[PDB]
């Protein structure tokens, strides 16, 4: 119930939100249907319009109007954004050329820029390029301020995921908005886009930036705005709560529109109709930037433009139908669209299976437009399975397309051209960045980054403390003019043990062969040398990587690589070696195709043994230092270690394999030589962090030997590819990927075809920062190079994407 007959005198949006039955007089209102009766009547007026015109110039203030054009407008904080530019003689913000804004120019009693936040639903990166010519205001905040190509949304990439993590830096799966709609089996409720359940604070956790405002004594303007009011009302609104009294004014803004997103899904990403919806987007931006110069702000707030995700060309006759593939579609709930999520239609069926569900779906028809996964095996950098409101099963939908259950959903449930929330990866779905103001650079470009990234600058700017977030702090610190934040390199917890040879040979019963008895105090004095580290500085071109929890483990030399070893694990955490670009691939010869050898510096105890391989039918091995890279055949022998072996499906080993025997040598020659480090990964409760000993579900039968969940390798080579890889003066590249571990290739649907035609393809959807790798083996990589910390953490944040250009 609801009391309407308070009212709104003096209240108009008032900051803080009153407690029913009382009526609201605040932004969100019209949204819970809450107003006080005269809220329309004096909070939205409209009369005149939103412009001033020469015959207002000094005209007797009449409080019916929509904005002002009398002498003490300004003093009042309502006049029409056009106020001074019609009545005073003043240009337009957008005529202004730009002048770099070395310092904040504030008035008095402004404690800090203020923030200001004008955020857009649907804004493709492309349309900065491809619209400039009707967004003049937009393209000067993004020429003369701090501007990337693109920005990456999260997956997927639906609208209040990307808001809310925009507001908390934090992945989906952790805020807990997993979708625009849910249903939370422990709650046992749906949240849907309409109706009052997405009210309900449960369904939406980590800490948002108003809120970590608001607990550091910092005020905040309400974010949200019910869709009713129109954007000039907001901007007005803005620029009034910027002329109350320093003590209660708020720092931090928001700003919102519902465009160019509506008229995108109508029209699709570039009809011809998208034209307007740009272009009074800007007028709106235009009508902020007036309404700044006139409060004598426009070189004091800190402006940001930012999408929340981008638009692609969909059409209703562009639907799979899960009735195609499934005989019991009845059984099944699907959550449709640009993706699938499956789930039982009722907890009572005994007969539920998923595994015969995800058989049915997977590659089925020729051209078949989505694929299936259990969650746990969706990409990881898409960070997409640890929420109890994500089901099991999962479709990732290829770009413009939908999928639905069945065809009568599409026509009885043609319209739309448009679409979003694809793999945040696809070009389409990019959106914008651009920050404007003291505290950002001028005329600066900066590479793209991810949006989760964005609140702990948000909270830079605001002088703030973030709470815990996926944001890598400091990533983005080249961004920013000052408030960079400077964070110290995290210490290594466990220090790593040097052995040397301590084991005879027949102190070993792993059941392993190996035909090496095949053998001078030149070259002996000098394998000793590599045993001991002598050609560590080739291989370990970064220094060692940084164990950041509790173990044990062993830093072991070779010739041709380093090794940190684990004796928890029983294999390493990690294998660096350096490919030049003149290194030559050889075989593995035939003597040694079985062989494995002990090795001395390790106890039989602490060692993986062959015969658990030769007893789990299902289990084979590789390697992480390839014998195909050998630098010498003697020193292919070091290959053959059983410190250097790990457990492979031998589903997985064809693709290991190629990535090995093909792949590092091409990458080595297209990048003048490439550093490669490798390792398992294990996360079998898919949270996305190294698991723990006792968190693991599989091992070699019979043995300790635990199965890897996942493959990682980080291919760092020199920017500046004129320099090799072992000789590099300045900023680095890099590509990596999580690879699943899984015992069939049933994700690559041609994997019956020779590995040239799909294992590469594989690889590319499994991409990964190094910071991903980080987050899921609690290692530190790059912390000896000759470059700064924040430059490495941007580094570490980099995702090699393998889209083609935006714009062609
Ligand atoms: C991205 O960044 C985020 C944020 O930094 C990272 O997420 C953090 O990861 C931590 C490790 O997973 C985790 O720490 C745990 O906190 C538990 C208390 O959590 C509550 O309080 C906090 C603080 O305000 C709050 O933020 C939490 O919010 C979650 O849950 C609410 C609903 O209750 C949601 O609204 C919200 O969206 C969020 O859900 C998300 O996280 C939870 C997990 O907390 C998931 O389950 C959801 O799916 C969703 O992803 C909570 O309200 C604390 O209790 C934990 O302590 C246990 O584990 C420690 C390990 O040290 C152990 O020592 C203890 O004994 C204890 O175990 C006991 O409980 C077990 C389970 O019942 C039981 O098995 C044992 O036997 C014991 O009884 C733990 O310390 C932290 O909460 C989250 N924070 C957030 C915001 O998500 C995330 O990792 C990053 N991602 C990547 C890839 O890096
Ligand atoms: C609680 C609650 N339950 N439902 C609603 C509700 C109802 C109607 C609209 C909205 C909207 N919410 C957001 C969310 C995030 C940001 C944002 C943008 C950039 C950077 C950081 C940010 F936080 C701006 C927003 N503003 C809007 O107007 C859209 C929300 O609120
Ligand atoms: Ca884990
Ligand atoms: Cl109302
Ligand atoms: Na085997
Ligand atoms: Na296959
Ligand atoms: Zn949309």
């Amino acid at each position: 119930w609801t009391a309407t007959s308070g009212s709104c005198k003096g209240r108009c949006f008032e900051l803080q939100e009153v407690g029913p039955p009382d009526c609201r007089c605040d932004n969100l209102c019209k949204s819970y249907s809450s107003c006080c009766h005269d809220f329309d009547e004096l909070c939205l007026k409209t009369a005149r319009g939103w412009e001033c015109t020469k015959d207002r110039c000094g005209e007797v203030r009449n409080e019916e109007n929509a904005c002002h054009c009398s002498e003490d407008c300004l003093s009042r904080g309502d006049c029409c954004t056009n106020y001074q530019v019609v009545c005073k003689g003043e240009s337009h913000w957008v005529d202004d050329d730009c002048e770099e804004i070395k310092v904040p120019e504030c008035p008095a009693g402004f404690v800090r820029p203020p923030l200001i936040i004008f955020s857009v639903d649907g804004f493709r990166a492309s349309y900065m390029k491809k619209g400039s010519k009707v967004m003049p205001n937009i393209e000067k905040l993004r020429s003369c301020g701090t501007h990337a190509p693109y920005m990456r949304p999260v997956y997927p990439t639906k609208t209040f995921p990307n808001l809310y993590t925009l507001a908390t830096g934090l992945y989906p799966e952790s805020h807990g908005i997993v979708g625009n709609s849910m249903y939370d089996p422990v709650f046992d409720a749906s949240f849907h886009l309409r109706g009052r359940e997405k009210f309900n604070h449960r369904w939406w956790g980590g800490q948002p930036l108003w809120i970590t405002a608001t607990k550091q004594g910092v005020r905040a303007g309400t974010f949200f705005w019910s869709v009713s009011i129109p954007h000039e009302r907001r901007i007005l609104t803005i620029l009034q709560w910027l002329s109350l009294p320093d003590n209660e004014r708020p720092s931090v803004y928001a700003f919102y529109s519902e465009q160019p997103d509506f008229s995108g899904h109508k029209y699709g990403p570039f009809g011809p109709e998208m034209t307007n919806p740009l272009r009074e987007i800007d007028k709106t931006v235009g009508q902020l930037m007036d309404g700044l110069k006139q409060l004598r702000l426009h070189r004091c707030v800190n402006v940001i433009f930012v999408g929340d995700h981008g638009m692609e060309d969909v059409t209703c006759d562009r639907t799979e139908f899960l009735s195609n593939y499934l005989t019991n579609v009845d059984d099944i709930t699907l959550v449709p669209g640009t993706l699938g999520r499956i789930r039982a239609k009722s907890i009572n069926n005994s007969k539920y299976d998923p595994k015969t569900i995800i058989a049915a779906l997977t590659c089925k028809k020729p051209d078949q437009h989505f694929k299936p996964y259990m969650k746990q095996h969706l990409p990881k950098r898409l960070h997409y399975a640890n929420n109890r409101r994500i089901e099991d099963i999962h479709l990732l939908v290829d770009r413009r397309w939908h999928v639905a259950r069945k065809p009568l959903d599409v026509y009885k449930k043609c319209f739309f051209q448009g679409d979003h929330g694809f793999d945040n990866k696809v070009n389409s779905m990019q959106t914008v960045f651009v920050g404007y103001g003291p505290t950002f650079k001028y005329r600066t470009k900066v590479p793209p980054f991810e949006n989760i990234e964005l609140y702990n600058v948000m909270c830079d700017l605001l002088g703030l403390k973030p709470a815990p977030n996926n944001g890598t702090h400091g990533s983005l610190n080249h961004l920013l003019r000052t408030n960079t934040f400077r964070p110290t390199m995290p210490d290594e917890v466990s220090r790593p043990n040097y052995p040397g040879i301590m084991y005879l040979q027949s102190e070993f019963d792993l059941g392993c062969t190996c035909d090496d008895k095949v053998e001078n105090k030149l070259e002996e004095l000098n394998k000793r040398l590599h045993t001991k580290g002598s050609t560590k500085e080739r291989h370990l071109l970064y220094g060692r990587p940084a164990v950041l929890y509790r173990t044990s483990y062993d830093i072991l030399y070779h010739t041709d690589f380093e090794s940190g070893y684990s004796e928890i694990f029983l294999m390493p955490l990690w294998t660096s070696y350096t490919i030049s670009k003149q290194a030559e691939v050889s075989s593995i010869p035939e003597h040694l195709t079985n062989c494995v050898r002990p090795d001395v510096r390790v106890s039989p105890g602490f060692s993986q043994n062959c015969l658990a391989y030769k007893n789990d039918k299902q289990m084979s091995y590789g390697f992480l230092f390839p014998p195909y890279l050998s630098s010498s055949p003697e020193a292919k022998y070091d290959a053959f270690l059983v410190t250097n072996m790990v457990p492979m499906y031998p589903a997985f080993k064809r693709v290991w394999a190629y990535f090995q025997r093909v792949l590092v040598k091409k990458y080595a020659s297209e990048r003048n030589g490439v550093n490669v480090i490798s390792g398992p990964i294990f996360d079998y409760n898919y949270d996305g962090l190294r698991d723990t000993e006792d968190e693991i579900k599989q091992y070699v039968e019979g043995s300790s030997i635990p199965v890897p969940t996942h493959y990682y390798s980080i291919i760092t080579s020199c920017l500046d590819f004129t320099q090799p890889a072992d000789k590099c003066d300045g900023p680095l590249s890099v590509s990596s990927f999580i690879l699943p571990h899984r015992p069939d290739n049933d994700e690559s649907c041609n994997s019956s075809e020779d590995e040239s035609k799909w294992v590469e393809e594989l690889m590319k959807m499994h991409t990964a920062r190094v910071r991903d790798i980080e987050h899921l083996t609690g290692l530190d990589f790059y912390r000896k190079t000759s470059r700064s910390y924040s430059e490495i953490l941007t580094l570490k944040t980099y995702l090699h994407t393998y889209e083609s250009e935006i714009g062609g």
